[PDB]
């Protein structure tokens, strides 16, 4: 079966519960899933193997736009993953009363392209607690499915 690699960096639990709904939707659906909290990860070749990667990221900053800490190294090293040619698709929890709702996931998203990945959805933001947007999880995952 097809492969997909889940990786997030979740400080209060909320996109780790994120990941966690679509690593079931996926797996549901006939993917081997390997989903790993972005503090355990190196990026050296993290891509290797996977038909799909889901990257999932809080934002941060006291006055600018700042990843999830355990996810800045992988940030800063994303040219090394093996993105080039990858499908990727980037997910992440936010909060509303900041202007730049969910800025860290258009960031990732962003440096994607640049390193030559194919984005199959639109990142997908959260707002609150993510168990009260499950419907909105669980479709973005089948959306992401029927994309590739
Ligand atoms: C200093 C601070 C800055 C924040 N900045 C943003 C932001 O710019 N955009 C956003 O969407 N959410 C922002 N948040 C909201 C968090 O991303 C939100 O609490 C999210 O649920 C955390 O997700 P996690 O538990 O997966 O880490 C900020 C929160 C704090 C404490």
């Amino acid at each position: 079966s097809a492969k997909a690699l889940i990786v997030y960096g979740s400080t209060t639990g909320n996109t780790e519960y994120t990941a966690e709904t679509i690593a079931r939707e996926l797996a549901d659906a006939g993917y081997e899933v390997d989903s790993r909290d972005a503090a355990s990860v190196e990026a050296g070749g993290l891509f290797e193997g996977f038909d799909l990667v889901l990257l999932g990221c809080s934002t941060w900053g006291d006055d600018s736009i700042e990843l999830q800490d355990d996810f800045i190294p992988l940030f800063d090293s994303l040219e090394e993953t093996g993105a080039q040619g990858r499908k990727v698709a980037c997910f992440g929890c936010g909060d509303s009363s900041w202007e730049y709702f969910c800025g860290a996931v258009d960031a990732i998203e962003e440096k994607l392209k640049n390193l030559g990945a194919e984005i199959v959805q639109d990142g997908l933001c959260i707002d609150g607690d993510p168990r009260a947007a499950r419907d909105d999880i669980v479709g973005w995952a089948h959306d992401v499915r029927g994309a590739i």
